[PDB]
């Protein structure tokens, strides 16, 4: 635990330096949104936080970048694909008509003019170097060498979630249920990827957790009551990134991203709604707790997804047993010698 906020002043004293990086993002994402309104289809794209051109999903690499822009879809019809209760295709009741095949709303139509407008702008600039990459995030530049962006397009609803999210999102006991309302009349977002099938995106009820995450509304504004559940979730995090590192050649951690991540740690959170439970001294246990928690998940291949809680994002037909007896053995051996990944 002596060892835990050594990794966490590290990553800090890389996070707050100085760095040129922002303002070549900032400059190409402002030029995107520009010539993006330019076009119909694309009146309406934003980003979904002004001010916050920089989102990390990284914690280790700080010359990753990534940022969502918005697209508002009024008068959406939504239908469930297949009893997924994730998964959804989007219809309508129009800009997006030339993206549509019938009543259902294309994704890959719609990414493809996304793209190639994306494409054609990036020569508009001889201030700055930049290339678009190919897939295998809808779009990825690479900026001078260094920087490199990875954008998102997302249908924006203003209307309600969807009836999946019912008894989701389980705060209650924790945040409260005045304030789960409250985030519940946020609006939704919608972002592709399997048929033209679309999925929910919640980042930005996450980040609004993560600023105001204690039942007390003073958590962490003071010597008294400062908490670990923002570092249990970096170091949570930290270790799926090193490992992910690890065996990037390999193809077994492949399947896991930083969301399963912080789908269990919210668990955790439910589990642990006292900020009693998350004391900034005890940030070694509740860091195992986190842990233990996570892998314990891994062994059942049982983890609700936070929002849409009759939705399991280990069952066997999602990720396979192997590679979960994997992700089980290096995290086990991490945490039975101290987590040597964290160097
Ligand atoms: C990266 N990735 C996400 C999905 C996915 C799939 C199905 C699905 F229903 C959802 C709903 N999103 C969340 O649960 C979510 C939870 C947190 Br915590 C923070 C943001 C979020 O968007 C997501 C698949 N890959
Ligand atoms: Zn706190």
């Amino acid at each position: 635990a002596s060892k835990l906020r050594a990794v966490l002043e590290k990553l800090k004293l890389s996070r707050d330096d100085i760095s040129t990086a922002a303002g070549m993002v900032k400059g190409v994402v402002d030029h995107l949104l520009l010539r993006l309104k330019c076009d119909s289809a694309f009146r309406g794209v934003g980003l979904l936080n002004t001010g916050s051109y920089y989102e990390h999903v990284k914690i280790s690499a700080p010359n990753e970048f990534d940022v969502m822009f918005k697209l508002e879809v009024p008068r959406i019809q939504l239908e469930e694909y297949s009893n997924t209760r994730a998964y959804y295709f989007v219809k309508f009741k129009n800009p997006l008509s030339q993206f549509l095949e019938g009543e259902i709303l294309s994704a890959s139509k719609m990414l493809s003019k996304f793209r190639k407008i994306i494409k054609e702008e990036i020569n508009d600039i001889k201030d700055t170097d930049v290339i678009m990459k190919r897939k295998r995030p809808a779009v990825t530049l690479l900026i001078s060498e260094k920087i490199s962006v990875d954008i998102t397009l997302a249908l924006e609803s203003k209307s309600s979630w969807p009836a999946s999210t019912q008894e989701g999102l389980r705060i209650q006991n924790w945040l409260s249920a005045k304030v789960r309302k409250q985030l519940r009349l946020k609006p939704f977002y919608l972002v592709p990827k399997h048929e033209e099938t679309w999925r929910l995106s919640f980042s930005h009820i996450e980040k609004e957790i993560l600023n105001n995450h204690g039942k007390s509304k003073t958590c962490c504004e003071n010597k008294e009551e400062k908490c670990c559940r923002k570092d249990c979730l970096k170091l949570m995090k930290y270790l799926l990134e090193q490992l992910k590192e690890r065996f990037k050649d390999k193809k077994h951690l492949d399947k896991f991203s930083s969301y399963h991540v912080k789908t269990a740690f919210f668990h955790v959170c439910t589990q642990n709604p006292q900020d009693s439970q998350w004391d900034r001294k005890d940030l070694g246990l509740c860091f195992d707790n986190c842990v233990t928690y996570f892998l314990q998940c891994l062994r059942t291949e049982k983890l609700e997804n936070y929002f849409i809680p009759e939705f399991n994002l280990f069952s066997s037909n999602l990720i396979d047993k192997r590679s979960k007896e994997f992700l089980t053995k290096q995290i086990e051996y991490e945490r039975n010698n101290e987590f040597p990944v964290f160097d």
